[PDB]
């Protein structure tokens, strides 16, 4: 059947993932150590570049993939942890990594981790939070599989920075995971509820102080306001004159996944009433708009897209959205077995009546085999399969998965190769199967309070070092390169300043200049300081000497300012102020 070409289609996806993630990438020549990807597409759209979310996300996948059958993925999965733990410290537009932590919901880096200096929609807020998850959902089985160590003393300083974000900064606005809505999303909130109520249970269980994780109930509270009578609102606290309606919403519930929950909880699962009620029309719009889906009956799956409004490269259907949408109805028709219970409520009746012409307001419970309770549930997965049926239409013969496929023709169109739309079908395909991931904790996440609280208790954010090792002493340190005319010998001086990276006015903990390129014609002598942004630093050089004899200093001070963070890399020259004293013979 199609089970055998989806089966074919995932072994693909994997490799092409695995082959846009670094070092040993296929498809991204440049840069590696636990940076993934989204596509290799330098060529417009200009993806080469690594994305926190996509990142995040895609590895969560890969983690999720290590647990069931495949052991070499740990490999890419432990580089990864010293990748953003490294990542954390790197100073960005958004901010830098120790003051308040800003610098973590930067969305997009270099390749490498260098910093992205060019305009984005920043700051995001939804990164740390699937960058915790996913650690999370490693270091969880670290723990079960008796390597405890590796989880508290190196993984956990990672996710403590990161959900100290989601603790400090949850209730401020952000780019929603489109990156256009500079709002509260639903997306991002309810992720970053799934990072602080999961990550209280493990550092429970590590025996550590999770600070950020206080908010859970105010997140979750929050959460309810994005609901709207019929669907649910997406991007709420904001006019954009969107809808409402998107893809985000599906998103949301797929990325926020639990077995062991039941349908009645307030985290808005995929069962959940009110998310089968927005599956609907948010399903039925995209059935309307875009000429594919001309005339497909009310129960068969669609091509879906990310919104009503969309006009990014044409406003086309997603390949991850597309997958993620059979992805929502395998997770929901999971959870109903797992309880064995469907309270089918009037306010999602929308959505059954399509799937089963029958149904009614009642309590079905799990009994016989051909029962209606079974006809529900054997409907909606073969609803499931309609939605993965239209995309292995669109799909083409080699499985190369873009980002789009086209409106109106259906034609693969944008970024070639997103490592997304992979991760989105072994998602997809994970859940055809009874393979889900595990319980984060839903039952015992703490309900909301009687009336929601604007709150944010502010987490701190020590270096991962152990993971991944930098170590930083202060925020933004930005080179500058001392060179000094000085005459002396053809090698074999140094510098000192009222800085502490310099010296601090002595001699044992003062710099040593190197006499690289020391010639009769220019006697230089140099050395580049990575010291701190904004300070007027007074600085002198002086010479050491030989045959136990004193120092020589200048007999000036001089001063010049190091300029302020993000670039500017200046350097000085100076000449020997002072008396060159004598030489050693011993
Ligand atoms: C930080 O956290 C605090 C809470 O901890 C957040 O504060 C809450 O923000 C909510 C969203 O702005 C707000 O909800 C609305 O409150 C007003 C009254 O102030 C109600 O009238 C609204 O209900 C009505 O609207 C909804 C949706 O219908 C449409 O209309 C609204 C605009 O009115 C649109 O936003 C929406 O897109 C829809 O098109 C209906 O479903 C209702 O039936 C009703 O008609 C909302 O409930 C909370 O009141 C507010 N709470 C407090 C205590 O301040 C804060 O926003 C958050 N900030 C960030 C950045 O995350
Ligand atoms: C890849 C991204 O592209 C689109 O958005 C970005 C634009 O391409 C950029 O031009 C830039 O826009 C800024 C203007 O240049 C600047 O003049 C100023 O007005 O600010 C603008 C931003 O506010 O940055 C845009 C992003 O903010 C497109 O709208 C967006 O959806 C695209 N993102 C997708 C790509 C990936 C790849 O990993 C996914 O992470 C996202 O979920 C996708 O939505
Ligand atoms: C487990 O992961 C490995 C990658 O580490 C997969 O290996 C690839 O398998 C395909 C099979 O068609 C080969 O074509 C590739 O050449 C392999 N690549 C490498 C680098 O080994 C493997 O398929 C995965 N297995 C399962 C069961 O998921
Ligand atoms: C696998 O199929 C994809 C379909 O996208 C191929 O990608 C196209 O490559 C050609 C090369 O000339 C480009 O002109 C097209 O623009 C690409 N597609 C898109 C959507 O941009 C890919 O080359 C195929 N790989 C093979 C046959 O090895
Ligand atoms: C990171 O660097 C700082 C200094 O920039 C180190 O801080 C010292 O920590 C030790 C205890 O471990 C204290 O006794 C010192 O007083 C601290 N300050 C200084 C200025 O030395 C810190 O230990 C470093 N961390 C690692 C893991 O190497
Ligand atoms: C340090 O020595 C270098 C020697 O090159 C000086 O740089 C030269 O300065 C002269 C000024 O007459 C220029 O004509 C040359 O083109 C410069 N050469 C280079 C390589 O820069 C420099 O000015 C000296 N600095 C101080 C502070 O005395
Ligand atoms: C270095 O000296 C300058 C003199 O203007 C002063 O402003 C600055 O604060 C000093 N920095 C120190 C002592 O770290
Ligand atoms: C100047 O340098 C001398 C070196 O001995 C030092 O004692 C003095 O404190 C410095 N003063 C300033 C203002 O930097």
């Amino acid at each position: 059947d199609l089970s055998s070409f989806i089966a074919s289609e995932r072994a693909i996806a994997l490799q092409g993932a695995l082959n846009n993630i670094g070092p040993d990438g296929s498809a991204v020549p440049g840069a590696g150590a636990g940076f993934v990807v989204a596509s290799p597409s330098k060529a417009n759209p200009d993806y080469f570049y690594t994305w926190s979310r996509d990142s995040a996300l895609t590895l969560k996948m890969i983690i999720d993939e290590f647990i069931l059958g495949n052991t070499t993925l740990q490999t890419i999965i432990e580089q990864y942890i010293h990748a953003q733990a490294v990542l954390q410290t790197v100073s960005n537009p958004s901010g830098t990594f120790l003051p308040d932590g800003v610098g973590l919901g930067e969305p997009k880096f270099m390749v490498d981790g260098t910093r992205f200096n060019g305009p984005w929609g920043r700051p995001q807020r939804d990164g740390p939070a699937l960058r915790a998850i996913a650690l999370m959902t490693y270091s969880n089985w670290l723990i079960k599989n008796g390597q405890f160590a590796e989880a508290k003393t190196k993984i956990w300083p990672i996710i403590a920075n990161d959900l100290s974000y989601v603790g400090q900064y949850w209730n401020q606005s952000g780019f929603d995971l489109w990156e256009e809505t500079y709002a509260s999303s639903f997306f991002t909130i309810q992720n970053q509820h799934r990072a602080l109520v999961e990550g209280a249970q493990l550092a429970h269980d590590l025996g550590v102080t999770c600070t950020g994780c206080d908010q859970a109930p105010e997140v979750l509270c929050f959460l309810q306001s994005f609901w709207n009578g019929k669907y649910i609102v997406s991007n709420i606290n904001v006019n954009n004159g969107r809808t409402g309606l998107d893809g985000n919403s599906i998103l949301g519930a797929i990325s926020t996944f639990d077995i062991d929950a039941y349908c009645d909880s307030p985290t808005l699962q995929p069962c959940h009433s009110q998310s089968l009620a927005n599956f609907k029309v948010l399903t039925d719009t995209f059935r309307n708009l875009y000429t594919i889906n001309a005339g497909i009956p009310e129960g068969q799956g669609v091509a879906v897209g990310r919104y009503a409004e969309d006009v990014y490269m044409g406003g086309n259907p997603w390949y991850l959205i597309t997958t993620a949408a059979a992805e929502f109805l395998y997770d929901a028709v999971a959870q109903w077995k797992a309880r064995h219970v469907l309270t089918v409520d009037e306010t999602s009746l929308a959505f059954f009546k399509d799937i089963y012409p029958e149904v009614t307001v009642r309590e079905y419970k799990s009994g016989n085999a051909n029962s209606p309770f079974a006809q529900i549930m054997d409907a909606v997965t073969a609803y499931a399969d309609s939605y993965v049926a239209i995309a292995e239409k669109y799909i083409p013969s080699n499985g190369s998965l873009s980002e789009q496929f086209n409106r109106d023709t259906g034609t693969p169109l944008s970024a070639i190769d997103l490592t997304w739309s992979y991760a989105a079908f072994i998602t997809m395909s994970q859940r055809r199967a009874g393979q889900y991931p595990s319980s984060w904790g839903s039952r015992n996440a703490l309900p909301p309070p009687t009336t929601c609280s604007a709150s944010s208790t502010p987490g701190i954010y020590t270096p991962a070092t152990a993971a991944g090792a930098p170590n930083v002493t202060s925020s933004c340190q930005v080179s500058i390169t001392f060179n000094i005319n000085a005459t002396t010998y053809y090698g074999e001086l140094y510098v000192i300043g009222n800085s502490s990276d310099l010296g601090a006015w002595n001699i044992a903990d003062a710099y040593p200049l190197s006499a690289s390129a020391y010639t009769q014609d220019r006697p230089l002598w140099s050395a580049a300081i990575p010291l701190n942004a904004g300070e007027v630093i007074s600085y002198q050089y002086v010479r050491q000497e030989d045959c136990d004899q004193p120092y020589i200093y200048e007999t000036v001070n001089r001063t010049l300012t190091v300029p302020a963070c993000g670039g500017a890399a200046v350097t000085t020259d100076d000449a020997w102020m002072g008396p060159v004293g004598s030489s050693g013979n011993c």
